[PDB]
């Protein structure tokens, strides 16, 4: 079964062209799928997880936090801002640009999370905080998403980031009302439909991160809850050869596919 799964995602690597990485924990059983699991991989508009994560993190000691006003102004837009867009000239607040970023990708709202906990390296050393040693957040948006192969700049590998993404939403990183946040902002993502959902039957429940970049990189981060079992984590990324490769996010339907069968 286990030899099974690995030829099928190794055969899926050689027909995508490019390079798959896949990390699945089943907390059923405690047990793990994994390809090229300790590769780094460009996060791209993934890493909007671990700053919303850092900014709740610090909301546990700052009450006020999550409804700090912030201006949006004209210089803020970056690339790909659909929610900010709508309010340039007035504030927003951390809440609702944790909710943009999470929930529509909004670079704008990734920009004032990343400003508001201090910077990338602030974001990088909250990850170290929690055991994380690999996520490193470089840049801000939008050039974080150039994912040029061989640069480790704004990389995590599957292994890594599963492993976070269960303690932020599964586990103890953050308090219980922060906890049930990132889980209900992430279960309310409208960008995830075609990625890992498009692999999983329609009845499972699921909590989303997608993202995408240069060299047609094509990510997805989720926490899954099939119909009456334990809930899994996954990280599917995907990254091509070619500089202006467009995005392939049936490879990473058809990863969530191979991992989940049989559950
Ligand atoms: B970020 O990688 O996520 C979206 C695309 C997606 O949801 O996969 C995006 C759009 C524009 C710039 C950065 C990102
Ligand atoms: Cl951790
Ligand atoms: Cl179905």
């Amino acid at each position: 079964q286990t030899a099974d799964v690995q030829q099928k995602l190794a055969e899926l690597e050689r027909q995508s062209g490019g390079r798959l990485g896949v990390a699945l924990i089943n907390t059923a059983d405690n047990s793990q799928i994994l390809y090229r699991a300790d590769e780094r991989f460009a996060m791209c508009s993934t890493s909007k997880v671990m700053a919303a994560a850092a900014v709740l993190k610090k909301s546990e000691s700052e009450p006020n936090l999550l409804n700090q006003r912030v201006e949006i102004k004209k210089s803020d837009l970056v690339n790909y801002n659909p929610i900010a867009e709508k309010h340039v000239n007035g504030t927003m607040s951390l809440a609702e640009l944790s909710a943009a970023a999470l929930q529509y990708s909004d670079n704008v709202a990734m920009n004032k999370l990343i400003a508001h906990v201090g910077g990338p390296a602030s974001v990088t050393a909250f990850a170290r905080q929690l055991g994380d040693e690999t996520f490193r957040l470089d840049r801000t948006e939008p050039t974080l998403n150039t994912a040029i192969p061989g640069d480790p700049r704004d990389t995590t590998s599957p292994r890594a980031m599963a492993q976070t993404l269960r303690n932020l939403t599964l586990g103890k990183a953050l308090g219980d009302s922060q906890r049930a946040q990132l889980v209900t902002w992430m279960k309310g993502n409208t960008t995830g439909a075609a990625s890992i959902q498009a692999g999983l039957p329609a009845s499972w429940v699921v909590g989303d991160k997608t993202g995408s970049g240069g060299y047609g990189t094509t990510n997805d981060i989720a926490v899954i809850w099939p119909k009456d079992r334990a809930p899994l984590i996954l990280v599917t990324y995907f990254t091509q050869p070619q500089p202006k490769a467009e995005s392939r996010r049936d490879v990473l339907a058809s990863a969530a596919k191979i991992v989940t069968d049989g559950l």
